[PDB]
């Protein structure tokens, strides 16, 4: 199963949405860029699985998303650990612009 996270909400708001995704083993996570980009992903280390920068940074899309509709996924092969991961979006972190996907196993 895809399942889509459009980065900005269509008023605006620095949000993801859904901002709370659940995924099982083989599915993948596609943020697409909605409203008011430039957005990225990046993974908190310390809010993963065995609080690995390895992974973290293995999940991330630090490179600043500009293109109206850019997109990025990830498919949760097995070397994605059960837990849950914790993103956000730098340029917009301190409003908030957070999110969260748990790997169900
Ligand atoms: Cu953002």
């Amino acid at each position: 199963e895809t399942f889509t996270v459009k980065m900005g909400a269509d008023s605006g708001l620095l949000q993801f949405e859904p901002a709370n995704v659940t995924v099982h083993p083989g599915d993948t996570v596609k943020w697409v860029n909605n409203k008011l980009p430039p957005h990225n992903i990046l993974f908190a280390a310390k809010q993963v699985p065995g609080a690995s920068k390895e992974l973290a940074d293995k999940l991330s899309h630090s490179q600043l998303m500009f293109s109206p509709g850019e997109s990025y996924e990830i498919t949760f092969s097995s070397d994605f650990p059960a837990g849950t991961y914790t993103y956000y979006c730098a340029p917009h972190r301190g409003a908030g612009m957070v999110g969260k996907i748990t790997v169900e196993g």
